[PDB]
């Protein structure tokens, strides 16, 4: 290939399992409250480190603006 294979995350690792979670609520209320952040993080198992910042990580995201053409 080019390179190999792309490693930034840490070993651990969130499942289809796990994030249909934290996306589920995204609908609900864009960021989990530090109540919902600990009901989670016991539902599915995350920190609320993870979780926390999944949901930034994610959410950013969406809120980028980029231009139309075509």
């Amino acid at each position: 290939g080019s390179s190999g294979s792309s490693g930034k995350r840490p070993r651990t690792r969130i499942t289809d399992d796990q994030l249909r979670v934290l996306r589920q609520y995204f609908d609900i209320n864009n960021s989990p409250s530090e109540e919902q952040i600990k009901e989670m993080a016991d539902k599915s198992g995350l920190p609320q480190k993870v979780i926390k910042h999944w949901f930034r990580n994610t959410l950013f995201k969406e809120r980028q603006s980029g231009p139309s053409s075509g």
